């Protein structure tokens, strides 16, 4: 804490000033530069590091929000422990728990993936509604749109 997040890189496209306001609002002024204002009810936090970065804590909504200043991305943090994402491209990555990474391209192609099962290696989602399934042993399930099955085997 008070020191700002290392910046996120996409997945590849393959002294101590406390003021207490009137109505009971709180903004600490930090020697290093940060900012941290909190809401009257102390439910809505917000850090203003020196680089321009902002940390939301929502804790009536249960979220954590990061904003790489010097980047353009956004980080969102859930109760359930999702982590999205958020590029300057359009680029949104979802990260769950249990191990599931779920990247939506700005093309509207989504790439899903869990080191879990690994009978499936990653699985594919396409504009059109092409859903292409890598195997481990590098078999591909291809499930074309129009209801096409495409079974390729070694």
């Amino acid at each position: 804490d008070m020191l700002p997040r290392l910046a996120p890189r996409p997945s590849a496209a393959v002294f101590k000033r406390e003021i207490t306001n009137a109505d009971g609002s709180k903004d600490i002024w930090y020697p290093n530069g940060n900012l941290k204002k909190i809401s009257a009810d102390g439910m809505n936090l917000r850090m203003l590091y020196f680089n321009k970065d902002i940390k939301e804590t929502n804790i009536r909504e249960g979220t954590v929000k990061y904003y790489y200043a010097e980047t353009n991305t956004w980080h969102t943090s859930y109760l359930d422990g999702l982590e999205i994402l958020e590029f300057p491209n359009g680029q949104t990555e979802h990260r769950r728990k249990d191990g599931t990474v779920e990247i939506h391209f700005p093309n509207n192609s989504i790439k899903i993936v869990d080191p879990s099962d690994t009978e499936k290696l990653e699985e594919w989602r396409y504009a059109d509604g092409t859903h292409l399934v890598q195997l481990r042993n590098g078999d591909k399930i291809l499930n074309l749109p129009n209801g096409q099955k495409e079974i390729h085997t070694k």
